[PDB]
């Protein structure tokens, strides 16, 4: 046993002692590019998630609880507690590191968990919760993760409701709330709360100071360095990967329709989601929510036609903005075609190993691209107006490029000299427009393309365990009136967030339910036509499906 199995060297040294009790590792890849944007792009790619629960705990319960089972699920998850905005000696700005300090002392401890599991006032629901996290930044900035308990809503269940950074997440946001809800549960935590007279007092009984020599190994690590230590690229892989950059280059120059922006941003932004701190809740999360049977029929309905769910719904938002907006970057009266901007996750390529508490990636994002030719999306009979058949061939086309442009996992080999470029070019940015005194909407939206490309992102169901009992977690189904303690979570809510003038279609599924949705500032946006879009895309799926 003295060989260990695996391909680990690179995720097993990442993480460094800095000082006492502190780890570090530098930022590669795509988190590298969503830490600078997170911080000078006030909060782009941040996400919110609310988990809706039933359950037979009061809210007292839950409330005098969170904060000993935040404290508890941190014991195997430290990377709740990682921190990606720092200084260096020379007092100067570092955002290309992530740290994570060990916490010593029960005074330490508390601190954090009153920062981390906010018990929200009461009456707010867990809707307006979704709408005001989306709607700002997380701070102080570099936090990466917080739990918001809702439970004394006026109306409707209570949840968890997760904001956390996109810089080491995305996926993981769900793994970490079952934690936390399973942990609300535990027959331990009870007992702990019932011979505690402060919540300070029950930590005191269990508090150990955390210790880094055995917290490095589950502290979560770059896609990239996973990448290196399953691939090992050689020279033809790192060259396989710069064509692939080079084709996403070529295809965001190509001629493609898409949803216009406004020419500037609105001053006056009439769609909002209400007011708060004297400023207007333009960060809107439009969506249209499929239930657990139609989600069921509708994706065997596809598959039944030789289609997808999710390649169908993307010929019919790129056919949807085609024929709504009639807008593209042809300088020309010529068709244009489409440029598709979408992500996929590591797991297409990595085994569910990469994904668990060993050095894991958390954020497992790889940029995809493709594009639709102008005779693959208008037809020589309709133009514009595709029938069915024309739609399922559109649906082929741009799955048809989606497999081939992911079929190599060498993708990822361009992404950490591109995201350093990336990153750095930002800061320039930022300090030009500084300097420049521009607005802070303007600077937002005068570098992002006049036209917005077909962006959708879609997400497979994957099985989770969303039952908590004091037995644990478990894929059975809600209890009617159990005997014993359970939380159960039927149903998500996501509020994305997209600070510059980009519209994001998101297709997800949670517990069942299929949601798909438009993330988007409005003030960059008629929210008018992405609403529009979302009913086209809703109703021709029902349509095919019931062909």
């Amino acid at each position: 046993g003295l060989v260990p199995r695996g391909s680990h060297m690179l995720g097993d040294q990442v993480w460094k002692e800095v000082s006492s009790n502190t780890l570090r590792r530098p930022l590669i890849g795509v988190e590298k590019m969503i830490n600078y944007a997170e911080y000078y792009q006030n909060g782009n790619f941040q996400l919110t998630i609310a988990l809706s629960l039933d359950t037979n705990l009061s809210a007292d319960k839950m409330q005098e609880r969170l904060g000993l089972a935040l404290w508890t699920v941190r014991g195997y998850l430290p990377e709740l507690g990682t921190w990606t905005v720092g200084s260096s000696q020379d007092s100067t700005l570092d955002l290309d590191h992530v740290t994570f300090k060990a916490i010593q002392t029960v005074e330490e401890a508390q601190e954090w968990i009153e920062d981390t599991a906010i018990l929200v006032d009461e009456g707010t629901t867990v809707s307006e919760m979704v709408d005001l996290l989306s709607n700002k930044r997380i701070e102080p900035v570099g936090k990466q993760f917080r739990a918001y308990l809702v439970s004394q809503p006026r109306h409707g269940k209570p949840a968890l409701v997760m904001n956390a950074s996109h810089t080491l997440n995305g996926h993981r946001m769900l793994f970490q709330g079952s934690a936390i809800l399973q942990a609300l549960v535990d027959a331990r935590l009870t007992a702990l709360v019932a011979s505690s007279n402060s919540s300070r007092e029950a930590l005191e009984a269990v508090f150990v100071p955390e210790d880094i020599s055995r917290l490095a190994r589950k502290l979560p690590q770059s896609l990239n360095t996973a990448y290196a230590d399953k691939f090992r690229p050689d020279e033809a892989d790192v060259e396989a990967g710069f064509a692939k950059l080079g084709e996403r280059i070529l295809n965001s120059t190509q001629p493609t329709l898409g949803i216009p922006r406004f020419s500037t941003p609105s001053q006056n932004p009439q769609y909002t989601l209400g007011s708060a701190n004297g400023q207007p809740l333009t960060m809107l999360n439009l969506r249209r929510q499929i239930g657990v049977t139609e989600h069921r029929m509708l994706h065997r309905a596809f598959k039944k036609r030789g289609s997808s769910l999710p390649s169908f719904t993307y010929a019919c938002i790129v056919n949807s903005i085609d024929r709504r907006c009639k807008a593209s970057t042809s300088e020309a009266d010529e068709a244009p075609g489409a440029n598709l901007v979408y992500s996929a996750h590591a797991s297409r390529w990595f085994p569910a190993e990469t994904f668990m508490s060993r050095s894991p990636v958390n954020m497992a994002i790889v940029p995809g691209s493709g594009y639709v030719a102008p005779e693959e999306l208008r037809s020589k009979q309709r133009g514009r107006d595709l029938n069915e058949s024309e739609l399922f061939a559109l649906a082929k086309t741009i799955r048809a490029k989606q497999e081939q442009y992911l079929e190599s996992p060498h993708i990822i080999s361009y992404t950490a000299q591109v995201g350093d470029d990336i990153a750095a070019a930002m800061a320039e940015t930022a300090n030009k427009q500084r300097q420049a005194g521009t607005d802070p909407y303007v600077a937002l939206s005068e570098n992002s393309p006049a036209i917005c490309p077909p962006t959708l992102t879609s997400q497979g169901e994957v099985p989770i365990k969303n039952l908590y009992t004091p037995e644990g977690a478990s894929f059975d189904p809600k209890p009617k009136q159990p005997e014993y303690e359970y939380i159960y979570f039927g149903e998500g809510l996501l509020g994305g967030r997209t600070t510059d003038a980009s519209v994001c279609f998101a297709l997800w599924s949670l517990a069942g339910i299929l949601t798909l949705q438009a993330h988007f500032d409005s003030r960059f946006f008629d929210a008018q036509v992405i609403d529009t879009i979302l009913d086209d895309v809703v109703l021709q799926l029902r349509r095919s499906a019931a062909s």
